[PDB]
């Protein structure tokens, strides 16, 4: 396999569907990436990670370089070696986390400074930085590392935001470019800022272009804006992407945003909806999600949901998982851990067949009708 | 296969191994029984449960007879279907746990009743009603309700307690015959008491062959006599019990306690140490348990341990373990516990060929020397 190759095998209105070509392995598009925050997919093993369908996991660079260690992975044999997961594992810059999760945060030019969540140790990020921990986890989808723009957002601080990241973008691409083993290996995305602003969106759009990636995320939504507005956004911005590329909206998400991101043009998504959400009693049906813990599942022997052809809901009840989500017990988490990200791709898989045989419209109406009923 | 049928194929010294068939399986003796404390052995899926080895796992009906609930279990077709382990399962009669975790404790010659410790609801057992609940679960092995006697404790109270667990076993037996497709389906182990006291280890021992049981477990013991004045106990007190039926130590334990339990005619054993202690770090190895947390194993590439054929040692690290643990991590605590509940299994396996081959001795001897090096 090639280091990099998308392929777009078929479409329907702005819907894409394809494959990423890469040397770990190939991602069938529309994808969904199960969350691996610290070097683990929550409750499961990379197996059964695989064995729910999916093509490639995320990484959380900020955890990953807090703890065990970027260079202590590297030491071990890179991410890969470490968690025991073979196929292509994208990384995020470590960025967003620095923001929601990092206290003492220095904001500069050249990067960021912060104290570490856990134990309040001193760390720093850069593009360069960034780039370089991404090489050490032995990332293969590595993302450029930018600068946040929080919603709301005035104007004046969008552009901003989006000039820097655009100018970290560039430092970004020539970190990567300027080691050898990670440019002829991996491979580099770009992020699109500019908040909820066209004009912004399109300039981001254009020096992101000029500069060249393997493929194009859209940043900055998800944030509180709204499915309404995020869609609206998404309706402008992702024609503004260069076609041949995949399109990443980056932090979504529930069923209804996939899908309509999909009919927008998006090829791959992210989230720890079904892992986190999962272990806190949520599970997703068809039918819309139900949270299992509620007492009118005490006695219901029915699987989670009525058609999924997971593991989970071959063998166990309602009624089991529920007792075991309210007793605490680590099975339960499992168990609903892996009919989520089950449910995901089986998602992804009806998404990727209906536009295949240009009936996704009529795929997407459907399941709403279901979904919202 | 009949309701019950114990084999010994092989004898060294005091120690046995051999058989116990079942309608739902066979039992291959010496046997250790992993833990299922709510209806789920902590962090493994039944099917790994299996793959370790173990042909009969334990559940505590303290626990079960408060959440899930007795009652909902069977209404929902018992427990191997509710947490799906169709092999035998052996459960306590919730005694020591009532003791022992329990508040507002008031007891009598009729039973005791309880305040839980959950919810401060108001609970009752007796001999009948621990036989009931245990019938609802529809439990393979039975355990006769006994009265526990704490140590250290005084001639009289060992005497007056053994006599009322003695009357609380004929009642277990007259309860359990009663229930025709109990009877018939399942079997009941009776309970040696008289803490450590010759007079009255055979006192109860008498009592019990009198009213005769499918097993014999030896009570009273590894609640704080330390291990000398254990195995000094189970010197005069195994040859007690009728030869021809198996022998269970309760509440044990150690890998060493094991052993010296086996040298002394003991068949049967079962403890939270494997999974409780992993959950908390504690591996086990040929050379003795480790902390998986300590610092010294944060780069160390090589498995939990060298020979072990586990699942776990074939693929992680005691690195990747080290920092699943201490980052609190669901998938730590997965892999330490199969990997202590194999380990576990194939101590048992080391056991029983060396008992069929005449060298128990010597591997009781061998694997001190290592274990304690
Ligand atoms: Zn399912
Ligand atoms: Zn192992």
């Amino acid at each position: 396999r090639p280091r990099f190759s998308f392929s777009i095998a078929a479409r329907e209105g702005k819907a894409r569907t394809g494959t990423i070509e890469m040397k770990r392995g190939v991602i069938r598009t529309p994808a969904f990436m199960p969350v691996g925050t610290a070097a683990t997919v929550k409750a499961l093993k990379p197996e059964t990670v695989r064995a729910t369908g999916a093509d490639i996991i995320l990484g959380n660079t900020y955890h990953l370089m807090l703890r065990p260690g970027a260079e202590r992975i590297a030491k071990l044999g890179g991410l890969h070696s470490f968690m025991g997961w073979d196929r292509p594992i994208l990384t995020d810059s470590g960025g967003y986390q620095v923001m929601s999760l990092s206290s003492l945060t220095k904001q500069s030019e050249e990067g960021v400074t912060f104290k570490s969540h856990l134990d309040g140790s001193r760390h720093m990020l850069s593009p360069e930085r960034s780039i370089e921990i991404q090489h050490l986890l032995g990332s293969d989808i590595v993302m450029a590392f930018d600068e946040c723009t929080p919603y709301p957002a005035t104007p004046s601080r969008a552009a901003s935001s989006m000039e820097r990241s655009m100018r970290w973008a560039k430092r970004s691409r020539d970190a990567f470019d300027s080691r050898k083993e990670q440019a002829e290996n991996a491979a580099l995305f770009g992020i699109q800022q500019g908040s909820v602003f066209e004009n912004l969106r399109q300039q981001s759009a254009d020096a992101l272009a000029e500069i060249g990636f393997d493929g194009y995320a859209v940043g900055g939504l998800a944030v509180g804006e709204g499915q309404d507005e995020m869609f609206r956004v998404l309706d402008f911005s992702v024609p503004m992407l260069p076609d041949d590329k995949p399109h990443y909206l980056m932090g979504t998400g529930k069923p209804d945003d996939i899908v309509g991101a999909v009919e927008r043009g998006i090829d791959m998504f992210d989230c720890v909806l079904p892992t986190r959400s999962g272990r806190n009693g949520q599970a997703f049906t068809w039918d819309g999600p139900i949270n299992i813990r509620n007492a009118r599942f005490s006695e219901d022997l029915k699987p989670l949901d009525s058609e999924c052809h997971c593991a989970v809901c071959q063998k166990w009840s309602r009624a089991y998982i529920h007792h075991l989500i309210r007793a605490g017990e680590i099975l339960g988490a499992m168990l609903m851990t892996e009919h989520n990200i089950a449910f995901y791709q089986q998602l992804m898989q009806k998404i990727r067949d209906s536009i295949s045989e240009g009936r996704f419209s009529q795929f997407a109406q459907d399941f709403r009708a279901r979904y919202f009923a």
